[PDB]
């Protein structure tokens, strides 16, 4: 039948308006946020590393390091 709306992954909420998707998968503009500060990445720039969603900052902060003494 049509019974399946398109509702957030995240929260697992109905997405009325400003919604996303990522891979094949509903978010809200809200829960698409990073993983380490919790950044609203639907609009940004953003990439992915394994399963989660890692804003460039912190992608180049978590993983990325600098010398020793620098
Ligand atoms: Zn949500
Ligand atoms: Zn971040």
């Amino acid at each position: 039948g049509s019974s399946g709306s398109s509702g957030c992954v995240q929260c697992k909420k109905p997405i009325t308006t400003g919604g996303v998707t990522y891979r094949e998968q509903p978010w809200h503009k809200e829960c698409f946020v990073c993983t380490a500060c919790r950044k609203q990445l639907s609009g940004q720039r953003f990439t992915a590393r394994d399963d989660f969603a890692y804003c460039l900052n912190c992608f180049c902060d978590l993983y990325a390091s600098g010398p020793s003494s620098g």
